[PDB]
């Protein structure tokens, strides 16, 4: 039981760290895309000239992921 | 038992969301790299002039990850 | 018991793959940011001119994540 609880808690702990890292990376990718679009403007080109550069709507399921994560912690660590 | 099953199902649910987000981010990073390489060309430079810019072969274990994920769901949610 | 062990092992296996992919992606994002900063220099602009471009300190909890992952494997697969 406590062995099970130990496995589950390691998993939530690790997942917490990983989710924060992934959030950080998405943030950075979007900043980078905006920088690229400024450079394209500087060359007299619009974002529509390069595949994907107009798009800032990446998959972002933070809301459902964070809710599930919280439920998981409450479920596991009670 | 159902408590165990509940933990495991929350984990597969969350992981599903996270895998889709990571796929999305890798996609975007590669598009961004291609855009950078077009700009370097515009300046009269090749991708070999900037560290890593020639490389589009990121770690992509989607095939093994997706198989494991499917096995995990079938194993857990039966 | 072995069913539990099977679930847990699938989870560590999948997580191992995913962590390597995320590491790879962060690497790439940082290389891309450096490339963008070289292009900004080429245009006579510093990184402070574009949001986030001076920053190479993304969330990187690889040390704690890798330790937890190793503990998880030892805990689960013993
Ligand atoms: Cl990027």
């Amino acid at each position: 039981n406590l062995y099970f609880q130990g496995t589950a808690n390691l998993t939530t702990s690790l997942l917490g760290d990983l989710l924060d890292d992934v959030t950080s990376i998405r943030h950075a990718v979007l900043q980078n895309r905006a920088a690229i679009d400024f450079l394209l403007l500087a060359h007299g080109h619009g974002c529509e000239d390069v595949a994907g550069m107009c798009s800032f709507n990446l998959s972002d399921q933070s809301e459902s992921i964070q809710k599930k994560f919280q439920l998981m912690k409450e479920h596991v660590n009670k």
